[PDB]
């Protein structure tokens, strides 16, 4: 039985809270307070190992206190979430990835790129763009919908697998 500190990051409105609540509660919450940063545990067996996932759903004002750096540094893996209907959210991925690298003092931090809202037709970010970005970062890319649950388990479980591989490097 292993505990993992997972962190869900990305722009406002991409679906970080909806993704987190899908994983923990198996339903789509269409109104989660956009300002509230909170954490939740999900206990699940992944490839045979009981796993305690402690998931930080980030939110709130953009601030860079030394305390926030130290706290983010304890994250073991990060979901880099953008929404496929929001180009700005995709462009902001670089910032979140660099802040993770900045506080972890490492070029090899477990991360997964997540293209959320894949149920919507109003796509402005191409799947190929996202694949090219994830390839350039050396990380997996997973398409999700918090609305339908498409890809949600895959995104979190792939992140756990990336942490396990990191531990063995
Ligand atoms: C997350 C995280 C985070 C890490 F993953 C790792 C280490 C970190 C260390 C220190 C701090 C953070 C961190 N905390 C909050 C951030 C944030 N807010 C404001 C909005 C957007 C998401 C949510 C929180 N509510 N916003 C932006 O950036 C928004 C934009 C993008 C370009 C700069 N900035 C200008 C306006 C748009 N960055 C953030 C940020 F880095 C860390
Ligand atoms: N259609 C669709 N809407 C979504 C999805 N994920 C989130 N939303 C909606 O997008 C809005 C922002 O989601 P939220 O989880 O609050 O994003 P956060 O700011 O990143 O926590 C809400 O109206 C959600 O219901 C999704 O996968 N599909
Ligand atoms: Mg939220």
């Amino acid at each position: 039985m292993t505990e993992y500190k997972l962190v869900v990051v990305g722009a406002d409105g991409v679906g970080k809270s909806a993704l987190t609540i899908q994983l923990i509660q198996n339903h789509f919450v269409d109104e989660y307070d956009p300002t509230i940063e909170d954490s939740y545990r999900k206990q699940v067996v992944i490839d045979g190992e009981t796993s305690l996932l402690d998931i930080l759903d980030t939110a709130g004002q953009e601030e860079y206190s030394a305390m926030r750096d130290q706290y983010m540094r304890t994250g073991e893996g990060f979901l880099l979430v953008f929404a496929i209907n929001n180009t700005k959210s995709f462009e902001d991925i670089h910032h979140y990835r660099e802040q993770i690298k900045r506080v972890k003092d490492s070029e090899d931090v477990p991360m997964v790129l997540v293209g959320n809202k894949s149920d919507l037709p109003s796509r402005t970010v191409d799947t190929k763009q996202a694949q090219d970005l994830a390839r350039s970062y050396g990380i997996p890319f997973i398409e999700t919908s918090a609305k339908t649950r498409q890809g949600v388990d895959d995104a979190f479980y792939t992140l756990v697998r990336e942490i396990r591989k990191h531990k063995e490097k």
